């Protein structure tokens, strides 16, 4: 057999801190999306039913960052979500906005869907994302380079992905940026079912390498926990990270409320879980707990990485990547780099161990 | 003290996505049991008593696959299965059947037994599985010239093993199959009790790249909990897959169902625990969850493996062993891989937790 | 990405033992606390507010260690309990005193709090403990140059660093001693919100390097859950350990006592908790176990630390440092370190699971 | 820091299996106790107030092994101890006797008791175990002096050790065997308490080496809770394991029977436990569960040594050591090597997961 390398996660390593002139308070955390749009902070909420309609958008677009509406509805529907986001009006400052001053917002498609595809333009959405399982894959080259065709102005986002040959060649058939993320998403089963994927900082170090030459910026899509990951997923060299699980929570989230044995949840289930899907399920059907607001759950995750950027003494993003040096841990440095030897009796709103 | 090598286990490893021009619905996943059987698709129900008898075996075998009698009972009563199933009778056109259009059987046999294969032999069965705790032995290897001697077109599977020193071993012997496993079962404790065996994935590995010297099959036995894990062992270059635990819960399998603190479950037993020895043993009894028909299960695994051979862009299972790279990864990489940080509400059909 | 080394932690490691002619009870556990302040026993109590007031710090100063006023508190407050240490009064015939027969102290002071340290210089402080999540920074650095410019006769420690560069920079900026530890502490959660540390035995390791070339000591500050691990950072070679979880279930620390399903607790909390800080935390508010007094906890703690030196063979603690040998375990070689396969039916003293 | 290497403990290899010509009844277990003595099995009971009394080392000789009385009784009892297993008499054709058909024993002494050495001579005991939490001691190796210079002919023990040094020190000093261990013991807190030890099968294979050079057995004290402990123990070439708890739960050990919560149990605590000692503690208090008889569980036992040499072609324990491979393995294949997705029923007699 031929084993490549071995390859890493987020709990294998954490980031050295270095000599810092620079206060949490003061670094900028801007960000490129794509080659041609940039983020005032570098979230994305994941393109899930569970996740992203309407509203989640809304405070994404509102607090920096960008929501994808998903694909698992007509395509009506989407257009009219799209609409919501495009002509909602508001105290948001950082609001990431098109050049008409209207919130930007980016919808989700699949192989072939180039009628949506036609739709969700003239609906004036902002970035599609071009999703599937497996990314690197004729059907998707394909359609990346049908779009680009009949719109070279759009934005197109394109994945997931896992190796620098998958990066090379959607740069190569005219992506603006790569989304990379096989198997990490909390509640993907992708690498059990098939055994295929690839520990997410090393498919991240991988394509970002890639995708560099070719001013391709990378989105880090999957497996994010705590602040600290979008830290190291941004020091490897990803652009913008991509979040489903921490967001599924939220009042903005699509779902109700629920309570079940004293504590309060909402519903978060893979877009290829069985319920989703109405191919072998490589996603669950779960709960996640009830959260509060997006804006609460952003400023704990935005605060981590200001928190990050200040140790490492990086002024903006960029400066952080050319600064990050890493060490890689062990399962007891694990163990210690979490809460160890204490009884929690009040929860921090940035850190739960469940 | 003498280490060979650090050697990993399914959990241990990834299989790398490649460019893919095939959908899952369009591979194929027909393979070898032996240098002259065939199998159209590649799993093989474990020779044990509370896995594999007739009815087993005829499911295994109208799905393309393989199902081995075990030889927990006397000769004249494995006669009897094995006969119950080359007798049985569109609805299943990927039927794995003999020249004769019967489905194809198979009966597992111990060392020195001639009378077992001579009334098994003449009871129609199409392959004899030698199931040996350690297939790199004086006996089995005798075993194996002697049923070669005196019955030489029939199919010869042996094992178990885990070294390519035992796999060449066999092969010169003259087997047309290799079985490798020393301690991964589920229900095994075989690595616990004697200190002995070989993490499954290196030992499917070492064993496919000596016994591929002499065109000899390998089947990986044991240590399968998940579809995944059936294409990481063919990826490596297995040519077929013996599952135990993942069927024993099926309604082919034989034994009863029963209710305990509201969950379904059957039994399953290693056949060197002590129950199905009557000693010191080398498996255990336990129970496993009710878990349906042998069909929904196999349509599960065969899902993951159609799926997997997609992501790498394999059209069929040479060209999967061909394409495959793999990566290792470490344990928190093999949390990141399960479902986490989110509590499963409705279980899927394919992971259980 | 750029990957510098594999770091270690306290539980990847052991001390051989080595050939010894010293007794636990012969060995000599005197130490630095700074260039020029000595320790009777290395221990320093965590400048926190659920660890460190006037009670802790003369107890810890009448055992030969030291305590550390914590600066959650005005400067008014601060002064005062210093004060309390320092008008203090055979059966302490190892305490730490200065040249007037006074215990000694330390006090926590931030970046930029010049007005804090006058107050404290006026008060008889022994020595200042120059605190910041992030010891690398202009901010730290500058107020390390000013302090020695305006008090050059005073003992300056500062921290929190991880790094040779960092251990560097301040040695040269004219510290005292360096406190090293970016995440190791039982109640931080500094490196799963930021993303950033070092396993406090590699900190220790470098930071050691680089400042004794400056003959400036090191505290290895957080992560100490047995007097085992006091061992280990001492023989890499820290001068003195900090340590807070261990001293917050004491009589002594802050914070009442209390009752909660049948077993005893007082408060434990990080100074960066929301509570302490009253917004980003990098600490939490929990609780730990009721252990009754100090004197009991040090006494059990440098119990293992002499029992220690007595492996290794080390008479005091710079042979201890000279002498010591390290092995790397794994995560079987832990499990076989600790307790196993027994359960515990009386509680020991100094091991608690 | 000075790191000398990476070692290695029982869970972390496993032995290659190996061409055989030989079925496990067939192959022999005798071994070397010392230089002088043998053992018709490797096996000996733990010098332990809850482990070895006179019924036990009785038991442990009948079926070919030892017993070694533990020294928390004053010179007279252990001196009686002693003579009744020397005068204990019976079916046990295995049994390890001296020249005189008596059952071989052992006693526990420390460093200087060599008015209880005299006492133990007198009593016939067969060999003398020089016990300390530091072999590697002046006051163990001037011990060893003496006692070799008094009774040139007395088999004496020495440990415990964990380096090759303290073997040379001790073999140069005349022991006849080393003990090693120093940490590993069930109910021990050495490690924890004190941070000094080394991971077991790493320090027989350091002990070993040096030790063979002088003719001098090694023993393995402490760790071993599986039949494949023994087995790895002695394939990686100790001539005998020494075990505590294993045998604490039998009815031959002292101790009564208890029942809690609907179990029996029966006391095993540390020598350097609180309650054993009346120095901090470097020893726990417990309890394990009750398993019947020593001949049942030394049956068991044998029977996975037995396996382990058919297993690798062994026709004896030093054929056993020239032939033993190992491969080292991961948390994954230990996971996979115990048994794993089945719930059991009943238990086996050799395999208990608490
Ligand atoms: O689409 C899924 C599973 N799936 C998912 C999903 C979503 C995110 C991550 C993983 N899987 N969503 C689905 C929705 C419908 C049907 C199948 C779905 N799996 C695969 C597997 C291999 C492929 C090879 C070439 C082309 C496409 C391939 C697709
Ligand atoms: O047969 C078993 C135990 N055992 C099993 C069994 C089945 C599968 C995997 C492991 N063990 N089934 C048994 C049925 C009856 C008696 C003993 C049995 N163990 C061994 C062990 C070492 C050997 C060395 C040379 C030749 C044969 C050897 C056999
Ligand atoms: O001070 C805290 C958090 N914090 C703490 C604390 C204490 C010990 C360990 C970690 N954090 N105590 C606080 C008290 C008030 C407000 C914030 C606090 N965090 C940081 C993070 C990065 C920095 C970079 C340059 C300079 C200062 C930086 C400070
Ligand atoms: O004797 C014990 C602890 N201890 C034990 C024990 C028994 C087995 C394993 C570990 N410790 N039994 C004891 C009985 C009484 C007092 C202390 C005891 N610990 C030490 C530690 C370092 C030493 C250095 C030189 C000489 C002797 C040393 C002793
Ligand atoms: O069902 C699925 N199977 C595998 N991955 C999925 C599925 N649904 C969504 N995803 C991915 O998982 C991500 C969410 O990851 P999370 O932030 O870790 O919960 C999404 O952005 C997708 O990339
Ligand atoms: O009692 C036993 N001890 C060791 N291996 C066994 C025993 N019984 C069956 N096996 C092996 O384990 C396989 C079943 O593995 P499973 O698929 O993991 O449950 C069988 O096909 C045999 O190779
Ligand atoms: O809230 C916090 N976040 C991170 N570190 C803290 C915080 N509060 C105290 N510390 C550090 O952690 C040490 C206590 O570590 P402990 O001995 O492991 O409990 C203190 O002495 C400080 O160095
Ligand atoms: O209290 C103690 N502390 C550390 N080791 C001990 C103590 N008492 C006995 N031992 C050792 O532990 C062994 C028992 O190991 P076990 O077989 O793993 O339970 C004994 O043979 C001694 O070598
Ligand atoms: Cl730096
Ligand atoms: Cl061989
Ligand atoms: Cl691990």
């Amino acid at each position: 057999m031929k084993i490549v390398k071995r390859a890493l996660t987020f709990e294998d390593v954490l980031l050295r801190p270095g000599y810092s002139e620079v206060l949490p308070k003061e670094v900028k955390i801007h960000t490129k999306l794509t080659k041609n749009i940039t983020l005032n902070m570098p979230l994305i909420s994941a393109a899930m039913d569970t996740v992203t309609e309407h509203r989640a958008a809304i405070m994404m677009a509102r607090l920096g960052g960008l929501g994808v509406i998903h694909k698992n509805m007509d395509i009506a529907s989407q257009v009219r979500e799209v609409k919501r986001v495009k002509k909602s009006e508001s105290e948001y400052p950082d609001a990431n906005k098109d050049n008409f001053g209207r919130l930007r917002v980016g919808a989700a498609i699949g192989v072939g869907q180039m009628d949506r595809v036609d739709a969700l333009v003239e609906a004036g959405v902002d970035v599609v994302v071009l999703d599937s399982a497996h990314g690197h894959s004729k059907g998707i080259i394909d359609t990346v380079k049908a779009i680009k065709a009949k719109y070279p102005n759009l934005d197109l986002i394109a994945g997931n992905i896992a190796t620098a040959a998958a990066a090379k060649a959607l740069c190569e058939a005219g992506v603006d940026a790569v989304k990379v993320g096989i198997g990490p998403g909390s509640i993907c089963t992708t690498r059990i079912v098939s055994g295929v994927g690839v520990p997410q900082i090393s498919a991240i170090d991988e394509c970002v390498e890639e995708a560099n030459k070719f001013g391709v910026p990378v989105i880090a899509d999957g497996g994010i926990k705590y602040s600290g990951d979008i830290a190291k997923a941004l020091a490897v060299g990803a652009s913008s990270v991509m979040i489903g699980s921490l967001l599924a929570g939220t009042d903005e989230s699509p779902g109700e409320l629920f309570t079940y044995q004293g504590r309060q949840y909402k519903s978060y289930r893979g877009m290829g879980s069985l319920g989703a899907m109405q191919l072998v399920p490589e996603g669950i059907e779960g709960r996640v707990p009830y959260v509060g607001s997006i804006r609460s759950v952003v400023h704990q995750l935005l605060g981590g990485l200001r928190s990050s950027m200040g140790y490492v003494g990086a002024k903006d993003i960029e400066d952080f990547q050319k600064r990050a040096e890493f060490v890689e841990i062990t399962t007891a440095g694990l163990k210690e780099s979490h809460v160890h030897d204490v009884t929690i009796t009040h929860e921090a709103p940035n850190y739960k161990v469940n």
